[PDB]
């Protein structure tokens, strides 16, 4: 129901390369990770100014110790102006594609006509918690929580990791060790053809790491996780949720991951004010949700929404975007949907690619248009799971 | 702008009693404010079933130890559907009268009918955070962080307290102490005067809880009744000694508690015959230099202004919230809004601040002042750490 | 074999108030209560200056936190001269007698006339250790060990505590939960007594908190023996093993805070001074065992001591058994032979508090108003320690 | 002078040095300790580990080790479960108050066969939280490194050691390029006794499962890089300080164990000593001036033993700081031909609560290398103590 609605154009996308947890860029707290993605976003748009941009909302889950309002340090720290409205969103991993959604809302009722939306996330730096320090514990050994397990990676009714539910997947829609091991090893092939492509050229932002006191700059240009495919380990290793039958493994599951994405928003009336050239318009959008437990198939309920809202049907999309959160629920999603790998997350996914979870959403999008591009394709489409049992999806046309 | 675009109605609102930093609400977690809030809200509304909602929006600043996603763990406490759309707002201080913005928007572009919005913040169960433990500390003494100061009260481009921020306020607009501590009082004396006429018993949804004695049921805000006025004049000031001007009683302090909003569409309203409460009629977020949020209102209020079409002058009450008794005072001096028409059953520094609820509490709280003092036009301002604030205009119906 | 070395005198003993965990003196450091016994001890000694005082052992258990040498900051803090050589001393429980024992040695050895000795202990003070933040953690949760538990009340060997262990003394030795609750009752009732008669008044000296910018405080008696309460004590639920447990937190000591002194001298010092001795230290004896049988150490080191000295089991007017369990002291009177008529005369550790690094040092002190008290000579006192130790004293009064 | 029984000395070990995190580190302070007693009680023939009765064990940091660190020492070594033991803190010089204690239980009859010494694993010190019992409201709170606050920090000053250090430079006239010289010249003993073999015999080497890994030479002697410890920045004095981490003490894993009897069960036993306990001293003094406190305890244990100083072959003076060793050379004389000949902890490494018997146990290497007869080690601790023991070599 999108054609009655004001259109909204996305003018350019720019993320990080993603780094492994504890690698190339846990040095950098979340909000430097994303100034970095909106100021390369903005950069790419001839005619635009940054301190065109009027309002900023950007995914981070994960916030604990990092200070007031990460949306609004990502938006100073990219050089935007101070009159900037920032808000930070968090919808677990779907953070950063429901934060786009709101940027586009945010156009669409005439609030503002630029608006960068996307997400960021710095697992390295999540800190540990101690829960019982103000009121005190008189006897016995206390726990320091890690923030990653409990704000990121547990279902909050259940107290399951998500990789145990995503062996409650494998079970639901019969998924052996073995295909899930076959699909992990696919989707690092692609992810390792595309780099050595140059096909994520465009879309990254290397990161340059000054020295300290002597010590040598340090210039982070590619994804870390790619190059770590070695089939013959992948295939031998442990299951890492459930010994010995389990299913999920470490190699098959995304791994801990620091980056962020960012895309640039503008409405038609700005399009034409200052002549700016759309790289793609938003046809449509979709948020569902179901049992927690079953967050994994969620996507199986948000992409026929968002394809029903864009007014676009299934077969038409020339490329999807289905976040690996677990190779197991690409393949879960495609069983229920009919989507046939050929069409899946072509470049491949956060399984070999990383999964900062406040800026997958805003991530796999700006890797779809690069898809879009690189495949000649028009119509595309992105769908990200998160824990709690929601997902969220989102249609774009290529221009 | 707001006329030409679908109409949002306020159906009913609820707010849990604001509990004192580690008292009477210590005991509950964010999420289950929230789920508390929100189901009291929906009560009210005969005609529309919990099942009926489709979307939530909620406000939560300080969610370290919370779990994934609190908007989700209120949505689902409170008895909703697992299909419900769940997400938490944070914009600091601004959260849950932000995420109320967004509910209306996402039934202003037809995504949902049924929106439940607001905010719910615990500080006292804030936890601290220990850094550096994965990679580790070779040798030294190492820092525990507390959170509440952390993510909630430091400006991050600084690394000020808000209340040193507050002074900032102070100097600039020229408030003394003095004046501080009457507005504080008289703030006070507002909210008790409010609490006695029984004016909080419709908006407050009472909290019983077990014994660990007998059942105590919480039914009034903590804070109120702490006024001291001697004692209130002679303390010491809180950020700045000996010439300081803001203090522990003249401002905000930590607090629990959570407020819920139900906004439904005019196709709904009519499908389903309810009686609104309240008309949204426009909003406006703004921001400006970080350590100046304390008057980022100042714009945010006339920007709502201008998007619901109505003049300063014609709003019957003003909600704007006191994250100190010097942010009332500033906003009112640079607005020309007379205190006669300013938080007429009192305001934050005497009922308490949850920080991620209290966008969420203001809106509440104005509902009320609007039906007691039989006004038509509110609006409510609040301001955010980092430099923002936000405000909405409702129409009483 | 006491009989051909040089005499030890004790010339005067005293000891803290003890307090319950996070209690009356939970303001006060371990060397602040333990400057505060020695200084107290030396207050009675007429003829001697805290300045003749040679060398220094206290015993200290929990040690984290308490900064360098407990030992050497209870000797500064009670006023002594910094050239007092001083050791902190570590047998678990059993810190506080060992210590005394190590200060009779040194006199004996000739190289000190004047020592200090004793124990101290603030369990309320006691840390959590954070322990891989060196090395780091990179993803899990991780544990903040409560330093009572882990450097007080867990054997080393098999990770348990020594209330279940207690447990492991109660099925050995056939003790029911019904004789444990009436053992604890007795000594209550006999500590609540010999507190009503001003008994304790002579060894404990008070404790004054000044008030801050508020108050001051003077704790002037134990914390624990009011607290007995028959109906609640025999109704309450285990501690150790929920479902056949006999172990109970009141039939169990307590947590505590407190510190005890002596002052030993040499018969060429005492001479030279002109000194009143209160004691003479006639034996004393170490055993040990299997680490999980600690509680019934004693009747190896109490036999062991009294042969030490030359003196019969029978010729004993008092004994010491400290009660780190009610259990303990029935077992150990029940492998020894001693009729409860002749133990803790005043009230055990169940009673009074357990301040571990402090309680073999307490328990002497106690011992020796028990034998003026109760018109007595001989007396001995043994206490256990986790990890499978005992230690042992014998005293004549003089 | 001492008219007490004869205590022999019939074995002693020590595990190597290992650097702070270093090769050792994964090792706790007992297992270490245990290592040591094992190692020097299989040197004994005729003597089997079920003799041992009594055990005294230093250690400083004893936050996380659990119960009676001594005893655990004890047990891990397989000693009997009747040993009584003994844990001894006088920082550090726990290890040799250890063996004086250990030494005086023979004395006064009490055993005949006693295991003494001391351990330590800086690397595994934990962090302190010291207010969760009653809670902390509102404010960032602080870990405390158990090695600053038990270890190295003065408790009357709240100073550290090294602080302390630069008040000995400046109380006894000691320069930077002095404390620098002492420094090198003790790693180029060190590093020359290592070459030659000549800590082989007192050094048991650790096994740790893997590809399997030996540790067998204490790490940081090799360490020595004249150039860059004669331009480094002084380490707790900035700009004008003479004290530096490569002139001090480093954080150490370490233990090192003695076995002492008595004349009886030496006859009995048929055994051959290695050498004979003649005396030994405590002393103490202002606690900022800890580190001249030396020249108080060895006299005293030189007196205790009717040796004159004159008549040492070999004096052990613990180098906690170089400073320390050229503050109290000075002050007794001693010319450095005689101190430290295989090097000192500077060089060796310094595992506080085992530095007093690790001292003893190279001091007897020393002495046969060097075909010396009468020895003396010395050690000073925080707070402002010393220990002192004067050995004769058989
Ligand atoms: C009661 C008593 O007896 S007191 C004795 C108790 N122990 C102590 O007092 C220990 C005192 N020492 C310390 O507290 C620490 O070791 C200090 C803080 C002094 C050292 O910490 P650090 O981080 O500065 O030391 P390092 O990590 O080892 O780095 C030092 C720096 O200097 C280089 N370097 C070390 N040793 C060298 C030698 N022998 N030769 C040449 N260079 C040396 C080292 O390579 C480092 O250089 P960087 O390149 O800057 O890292
Ligand atoms: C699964 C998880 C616990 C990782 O555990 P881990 O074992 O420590 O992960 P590692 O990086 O150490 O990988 C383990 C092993 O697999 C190897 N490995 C990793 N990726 C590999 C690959 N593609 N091919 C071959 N080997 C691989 C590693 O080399 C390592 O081998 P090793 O045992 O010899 O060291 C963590 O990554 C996780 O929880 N992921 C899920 C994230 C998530 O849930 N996101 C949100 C979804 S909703
Ligand atoms: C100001 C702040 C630090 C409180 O500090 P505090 O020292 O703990 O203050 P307290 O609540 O403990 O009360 C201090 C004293 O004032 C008294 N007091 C509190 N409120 C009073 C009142 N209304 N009238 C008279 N006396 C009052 C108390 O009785 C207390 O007395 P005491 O010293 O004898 O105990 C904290 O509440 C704060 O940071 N507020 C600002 C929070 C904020 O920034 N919110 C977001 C804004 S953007
Ligand atoms: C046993 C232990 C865990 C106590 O745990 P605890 O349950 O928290 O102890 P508490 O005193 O707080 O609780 C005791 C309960 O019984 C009551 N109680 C305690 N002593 C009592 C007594 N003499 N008479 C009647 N009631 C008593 C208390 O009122 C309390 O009642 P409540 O349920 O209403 O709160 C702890 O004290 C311990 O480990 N002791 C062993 C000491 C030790 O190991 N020493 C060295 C060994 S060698
Ligand atoms: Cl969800
Ligand atoms: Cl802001
Ligand atoms: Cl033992
Ligand atoms: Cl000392
Ligand atoms: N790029
Ligand atoms: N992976
Ligand atoms: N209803
Ligand atoms: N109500
Ligand atoms: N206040
Ligand atoms: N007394
Ligand atoms: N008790
Ligand atoms: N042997
Ligand atoms: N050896
Ligand atoms: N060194």
């Amino acid at each position: 129901g999108m054609s009655s609605l004001p259109a909204v154009y996305i003018v350019s996308s720019a993320r990080t390369p993603v780094g492994s947890f504890l690698g190339s860029l846990s040095s950098l707290t979340a909000p430097q990770l994303g100034a970095h993605a909106i100021k390369a976003a903005l950069a790419k748009v001839d005619g635009l100014k940054p301190s065109d941009v009027q309002e900023v909302f950007f995914g981070n889950v994960i916030s604990a110790n990092v200070g007031q309002n990460p949306a609004r340090q990502c938006a100073l720290g990219a050089g935007l102006e101070e009159s900037t409205i920032c808000t930070t969103v968090n919808k677990v991993c779907a953070s950063g594609l429901k934060a786009i959604i709101l940027g586009a809302q945010t156009i669409m009722t005439g609030n503002a006509d630029v608006v960068v939306a996307g997400g960021t996330e710095s697992m390295s730096n999540a800190p540990h918690y101690l829960p019982n320090l103000r009121t005190g514990a008189k006897y016995g050994h206390q726990s320091l929580v890690d923030g990653i397990m409990k704000d990121g990676l547990t279902d909050a009714g259940k107290q399951e990791l998500m990789g145990l539910q995503a062996e409650e997947c494998a079970q639901d829609h019969g998924f052996s060790r073995e295909q899930q091991d076959e699909y992990a090893i696919r989707t690092y092939e692609k992810a390792q053809a595309a780099q050595k492509a140059g096909l994520f050229d465009e879309e990254i932002a290397p990161i340059q790491l000054p020295g300290f006191r002597g010590k040598p700059d340090v210039t982070v240009t590619q994804d870390e996780e790619p190059k770590n495919l070695n089939p013959e380990k992948l295939r031998a290793i442990k299951p890492a949720f459930i010994p010995g039958s389990g299913t999920v493994t470490a190699p098959n599951s995304s791994p801990l991951n620091d980056g962020a994405a960012a895309v640039v928003l503008v409405s038609e009336a700005k399009l034409k004010e200052l002549n700016l050239k759309p790289v793609a318009k938003i046809l449509g959008w979709g948020d569902a949700a179901q049992q927690p437990s079953k967050f994994t198939t969620a996507p199986a309920l948000a992409i026929p929404k968002a394809l029903k809202h864009a007014g676009v049907g299934q077969d038409a999309i020339d490329a999807f975007e289905i976040n690996e959160a677990f190779s197991v629920v690409a393949l879960a999603n495609m069983k229920l949907l009919g989507i046939p790998e050929e069409k899946v997350n072509l470049h491949g996914g956060a399984v070999a690619i990383g999964h900062p979870i406040g800026a997958s959403g805003a991530r796999i999008l700006t890797t779809l248009l690069g898809v879009l591009k690189a495949k000649k394709g028009k119509l595309g489409c992105a769908g990200i799971c998160n824990g709690g049992g929601g997902a969220s999806a989102l249609v774009v046309e290529l221009l």
